[PDB]
């Protein structure tokens, strides 16, 4: 398994020299967005924690196809705000609803080392 922590100072770092394999090694769940809230990168404990396949999800918009009860000032806005900023680092929980047995989450966005991708550390809580 990939030993890097959830919510660690460094963890851009780290996952920017993981590819799609690795990713999935991961101890919490992994999501990789464009400025759009495309998908880029999905692990499969994001899946777990879902339902999604991961391959499936990859090239959908997060907030408009995928999570929509992530759209709101409490999880889009504040990634949107980000974005804009051109930085991002917060951390919050939430409950995961939408086709699913409410599961209750604690999720890290933080703007990832690269140009326009931004990353959605999510584990249970
Ligand atoms: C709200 O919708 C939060 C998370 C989420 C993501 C994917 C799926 O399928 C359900 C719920």
């Amino acid at each position: 398994m990939e030993h890097v922590a959830f919510g660690s100072e460094d963890i851009e770092n780290t996952l920017a020299k993981m590819d799609d394999g690795q990713l999935d090694g991961l101890a919490f769940g992994a999501i990789q967005l464009d400025g759009d809230g495309n998908i880029l990168q999905y692990n499969a404990a994001e899946g777990d924690i879902t339902g999604r396949d991961p391959k499936q999800v990859i090239g959908k918009n997060f907030f408009k196809d995928v999570a929509p009860c992530t759209d709101s000032p409490e999880f889009y806005g504040k990634f949107k705000e980000g974005v804009a900023s051109g930085n991002l680092n917060t951390m919050f929980e939430y409950t995961f609803d939408y086709q699913m047995t409410p599961t209750k989450v604690k999720v890290h966005m933080k703007k990832a080392l690269s140009g326009d991708s931004y990353w959605v550390f999510v584990k249970r809580v």
